């Protein structure tokens, strides 16, 4: 079944930098999406309106990491990697929540 | 900018019945999506992967209410209607949370 090969971890970073929240999925059947404070960022890598977020990894590798750049204070939140159910009855999955902390020097 | 003309409220319903959670957005610019216990259900009206759920209403009335039939005990959860940011900076919005309570006959 579909499952995480890698899940995001708590991170602390400095404003202005790039951050990568890791998410790798094996045997992905459902549609994938990140939540930020439980707000859905978009499925199928389509993050319209979030000009500083992207998901440039490849499907083959199951790379669905979230990149953020440049980091801003508003990005200080809790993030989760989500995969919806498959068309064949495959259940969806949810990664641990990762707390992204933003510092200012 | 985009705003809610209707938000979902708490409902109690019995297994087997139809339940529609209302969501209406005027001047909608972003992509709308429901969450179920903070899990994004999808950004298309058909909501693939959730075989008993769909989003009903006309785009011209910004009606994207969450239609559930037949109701199952699995549907007992908290629901939110969300609209993502627009392509021109317009900020996303989030409805109140509606608690759906499902009873057995
Ligand atoms: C992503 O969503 C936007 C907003 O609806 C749409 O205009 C665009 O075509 C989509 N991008 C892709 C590659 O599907
Ligand atoms: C659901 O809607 C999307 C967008 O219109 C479409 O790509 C997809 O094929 C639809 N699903 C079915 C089963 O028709
Ligand atoms: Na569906």
């Amino acid at each position: 079944g579909q499952h995480f090969a890698m899940e995001p971890q708590d991170q602390t970073a400095v404003v202005g930098s790039r951050v990568t929240l890791p998410c790798r999925v094996m045997e992905k059947v459902g549609a994938l999406q990140w939540t930020k404070d439980d707000f859905g960022l978009g499925q199928h890598r389509n993050l319209s309106g979030f000009e500083r977020y992207s998901m440039v990894g490849s499907d083959e590798e199951g790379d669905f990491s979230l990149d953020i750049y440049p980091l801003m204070l508003d990005d200080d939140a809790k993030y989760q990697c989500q995969v919806g159910p498959g068309p064949q009855g495959e259940q969806g999955i949810r990664s641990r929540f990762a707390k992204l902390t933003v510092l200012v020097p």
